[PDB]
C-alpha cells in the first residue's frame, strides 16, 4: 500500500541529523589537530665554505652519511656525482630554521686538502657558505604510540600519487563502478574513526562517512591525509604510519626521492605491512612489489626495475646512548611542556660520520682485541665532543652500540688512573715564575703519613728512580711518572690540584683530596672526562658539553636556542703548555704508539691506566675535537691488557675510520721557545732542548746565565 513514504521520510531525516552529527566530528577533527606527531630528531647541519679543510673523499663520506647517493649522472635531489677535483650535487630541499630552502645544484670543487669553491650551477655563481641538511636520527617515542613524519601534499612525487591511484583509482566522489565484486576507493575514513572488526557495522558506516568526507572536502587533500595515515610496519611497540616515514624507515630516503621501483613497493604493502614487512619474509614482500609494477601502462619496462630492491637492514631505536643525553638535556632545559607537543623539530649536535667511525671502532676493535689477548669478555665507551664548543659529536656506550641497554658513556663511573696526571701539571704550569716545563722534580722514595694507621709508599711503574734523583716537569708527565707526580702534586697542595678539577668541570662530589687522588683516585664517567679535557683542549675554556642546538615548534617558533656559554677556567699559556707537553706524550712518551701511525695529526693525548689495568683509557685531541676512549670489564676484573694500549688501539681504529683534522697548535701571547742546556738551565742562544716557556721577557735567559 503506502507507508513507504511516511516511513521513507521517517527513514529520511534520521539518516541526516545523525548524518549532520557524524558530519561534525568528521569536520571537527580534520580541521585542527589531525594527529599527534612525534618530535623529529635531527643531527648536525654542516655549513660548507671556501677554504674549509675538507677533502673530496671526506666530503663523499659526508654526503653518504647524510643520505645522499653516489650516481653516474644526477636526476633528482639526494644525489651527487664525483669527478677528479670536484663533486656535483643536488642538495636536497630542507626546511632550515634560518630560511626554508629548496633544492640546489652545486659543484663543490676541491684544491688538495681543502674545499676551494662551492658554485650554483643555475647562475654559475659562488656561495660564501652553503648549507647541508641534517640527517633524521629518530623520532622521540610517540605517547600515542603512533609515529609519523608529516609532509604536505606537494611533498609527494607525481608517480607515487599515480601508482597509488593505480590500485584503488580515485572515482568521482562516490564509489560505484569499483564495486564489481563477484562473490574500495579512498578508505581513509576506515582507520581514522572506525575500529574493528569486519562489516557490516563497518563498510556501511565507512561509505556513508566517506562520501561525507569527499563531499565537504577537497578531492586533493583527501590524499594528503591518506598518504600520511597508511600503515607500513613496526619498530617495537610503535606503529609506522604515512609514506613520508616509511621511505626513511625502509629505504633511508626522503619520500620525495623514491625510485618508482621502491616507490611502488610502499604502495603495495598497504594491504598488510606486517605480512609484507620486507625483512621478515622478503620473498613474499617481493612478489607484491611486482603485482604492482606489473600493471598495464607506463610503459616499457617491467624488466629493468624487477631486478632487486635493496631496503637496508634495521631501526628499532638508533643511537640509544646519545639519545639518552638528548632526552636528558631536554628534560633539564624545558621541563615537561613538550612531550605534549605536536610536530616539534629537535635539532641536535650529533655527527653521523663520527658515530660511524666510532661504532665501527668499537664493534670491530674489541673482538679483534679479545682475540689477541683471549679474554672471555671486554667492553668500551667512546665520547667525541667539539674541542671548542663542547658540543657532543658521537657517543658509544658499549661493545655493541646498536643493541644498547646499558650506557657506559654516561652511567659507568670508573677510576681514571694516570689520566689524572695532567690536572697536576696544569695546576703547576699555571704559575709560571715557579714551575716551568724545565723545572726539576724529585724522583725519590715517597712514604706518606696516612691519617689512619697506614703509610703510603707510591712507586714508579718499573719501581726505579732516576739515578739523577730528579727529572724535569716535561718528562715526568711525558712518561706519566708516579713518584715525581705525587712529589709535584703534593708540593702544589691537594686543595690546589682539587680546584683545577673543579674548574675543568668534573662533578664536585667526586673530588676527595687525599694523596691517591693525584695518581687517579677519582671516579668519573667518560662524559665527564670528556668535559675536563675539553676544558683544557679549548685553550682553557670550559664549554659545558651540549647535545642540543635548538628545538622548533610546528610553526617555526624557537622553543630553545643553545648559545655559546664557554668560560675561562685556566690560563691559556698553561693549557697550551699542558697540551704541547701532551703532544710529547703521544710522540716521545707513553702514547708513542700513536705518534707513529699519525705523526702528522700532531695529536695531544694522555694515557689512562689503573692498578692491574682494570680500567684503561686514552684521551685524544686533534685540531677540532676531544675523543675519550675507555676500555674495561663490567665486573672490574683486570683486563690483562698491555696498559693504555687497549684503549689506544680502539682510538687508533676510530682515528682511521674517519679523517681527523691535525692539531696545529697556535700559542697564546707570552709563549717563548727557549733553549735549556743539559743541566736544564736556560741559555741565550743555542741549547740542545727547546721548550715553550711562558714569559713576558727572556731576561729570564740572562738570569739563568750566571746563577
Amino acid at each position: 500500500l503506502w507507508l513507504l513514504l511516511k516511513l521513507a521520510i521517517v527513514f529520511a531525516v534520521l539518516i541526516a541529523i545523525y548524518g549532520v552529527y557524524l558530519d561534525q566530528k568528521i569536520r571537527s577533527r580534520i580541521d585542527g589537530k589531525v594527529w599527534q606527531l612525534p618530535a623529529a630528531v635531527y643531527g648536525r647541519m654542516v655549513n660548507l665554505e671556501p677554504d674549509m679543510t675538507i677533502s673530496k673523499n671526506e666530503m663523499v663520506k659526508l654526503l653518504e652519511a647524510t643520505q645522499y647517493r653516489q650516481v653516474s649522472k644526477m636526476t633528482r635531489p639526494g644525489e651527487f656525482t664525483v669527478q677528479a677535483n670536484s663533486i656535483e650535487m643536488i642538495r636536497r630541499p630542507f626546511d632550515f630554521p634560518d630560511s626554508k630552502e629548496g633544492q640546489v645544484r652545486a659543484r663543490l670543487t676541491f684544491d688538495g686538502d681543502h674545499l676551494a669553491t662551492i658554485v650554483n650551477m643555475e647562475n654559475n655563481r659562488q656561495f660564501g657558505f652553503f648549507r647541508l641538511d641534517p640527517r633524521l636520527i629518530t623520532m622521540i617515542s610517540s605517547p600515542n604510540g603512533e609515529q609519523r613524519l608529516f609532509v604536505p601534499r606537494s611533498g609527494f612525487p607525481d608517480l607515487l600519487v599515480d601508482t597509488l591511484l593505480a590500485t584503488e583509482d580515485r572515482h568521482f566522489y562516490e564509489h560505484d563502478g569499483i564495486s564489481l565484486y563477484s562473490i574500495l576507493t579512498q578508505q581513509l575514513v576506515k582507520n581514522l574513526f572506525l575500529s574493528s572488526e569486519r562489516s557490516y557495522w563497518r563498510k556501511a558506516n565507512e561509505a556513508y562517512m566517506a562520501l561525507i568526507m569527499d563531499a565537504r572536502y577537497s578531492k586533493d587533500r583527501i590524499l594528503e591525509l591518506y598518504m600520511n595515515e597508511v600503515y607500513l610496519g613496526q619498530s617495537g611497540d610503535n606503529e609506522i604510519r604515512g609514506f613520508p616515514l616509511a621511505s626513511l624507515y625502509y629505504f633511508g630516503r626522503p619520500v620525495e626521492e623514491l625510485s618508482l621501483d621502491q616507490q611502488a613497493l610502499l604502495v603495495g604493502m598497504v594491504k598488510g605491512a606486517s605480512i609484507y614487512n620486507p625483512w621478515r619474509n622478503p620473498k613474499l614482500a617481493l612478489e607484491r612489489r611486482n603485482l604492482v609494477l606489473r600493471l598495464l601502462q607506463q610503459q616499457q619496462i617491467i624488466d629493468q626495475e624487477l631486478y632487486d630492491m635493496l631496503s637496508a637492514r634495521p631501526v628499532i631505536s638508533p643511537q640509544p646512548a646519545f639519545m639518552q643525553l638528548v632526552r636528558q638535556e631536554l628534560q633539564a632545559k624545558l621541563g615537561d611542556k613538550v612531550k605534549d607537543l605536536s610536530g616539534v623539530k629537535i635539532f641536535t649536535t650529533f655527527d653521523s660520520v663520527a658515530q660511524d667511525a666510532a661504532e665501527k671502532a668499537a664493534v670491530e676493535g674489541i673482538p679483534a682485541l679479545k682475540k689477541q689477548r683471549k679474554l672471555s669478555d671486554l667492553e668500551t665507551a667512546i665520547v667525541v665532543v667539539d674541542r671548542f664548543s663542547g658540543e657532543v659529536r658521537a657517543m658509544v656506550g658499549g661493545s655493541e652500540p646498536q643493541f644498547a641497554g646499558y650506557n657506559r658513556a654516561m652511567q659507568a663511573r670508573r677510576s681514571i688512573g694516570s689520566l689524572a696526571k695532567p690536572a697536576t701539571y696544569l695546576t703547576a704550569l699555571s704559575q709560571p715564575k715557579i714551575y716551568r716545563l724545565n723545572t726539576w722534580i724529585a724522583d725519590a722514595p715517597i712514604a706518606l703519613r696516612q691519617p689512619n694507621g697506614q703509610v703510603w709508599s707510591p712507586q714508579n711503574d718499573d719501581r726505579r728512580y732516576s739515578e739523577s734523583g730528579r727529572v724535569m716537569l716535561v718528562d715526568a708527565l711525558t712518561r706519566s711518572m708516579n713518584v715525581p707526580t705525587v712529589n709535584l702534586g703534593m708540593a702544589l697542595g691537594l686543595p690546589a690540584v682539587t680546584e683545577t678539577w673543579i674548574k675543568l668541570g668534573v662533578p664536585k662530589d667526586q673530588l676527595h683530596p687525599v694523596p691517591a687522588m693525584l695518581l687517579g683516585a677519582l671516579n668519573l664517567t667518560p662524559i665527564e672526562v670528556a668535559q675536563a679535557f675539553q676544558t683544557i683542549a679549548s685553550g682553557g675554556n670550559r664549554a659545558p658539553l651540549s647535545a642540543l642546538r635548538s628545538v622548533i615548534a610546528e610553526d617555526g617558533k624557537v622553543l630553545y636556542q643553545s648559545f655559546p656559554q664557554a668560560e675561562r677556567a685556566v690560563p691559556a699559556q698553561a693549557a697550551y703548555l699542558t697540551l704541547w707537553t701532551m703532544q710529547q706524550v703521544v710522540q716521545r712518551g707513553t702514547g708513542r704508539q700513536l705518534g707513529a701511525k699519525y705523526p702528522n695529526l700532531h695529536l695531544a693525548g694522555k694515557t689512562g691506566t689503573t692498578n692491574n689495568n682494570v680500567d684503561t683509557w686514552f684521551a685524544g685531541i686533534d685540531g677540532s675535537t676531544v675523543t675519550i676512549t675507555w676500555v674495561g670489564r663490567d665486573n672490574n676484573q683486570p683486563t690483562k691488557l698491555y696498559g693504555a694500549s687497549g684503549a689506544m688501539s680502539i682510538y687508533q681504529r676510530y682515528l682511521a675510520n674517519q679523517t681527523p683534522t691535525p692539531l696545529n697548535l697556535v700559542p697564546p701571547e707570552d709563549i717563548a721557545d727557549m733553549g735549556v742546556d743539559y743541566d736544564g738551565n736556560f741559555v741565550c742562544s743555542g741549547g740542545m732542548r727547546i721548550l715553550p716557556v711562558w714569559t713576558s721577557d727572556p731576561q729570564s735567559l740572562c738570569q739563568q746565565s750566571e746563577m
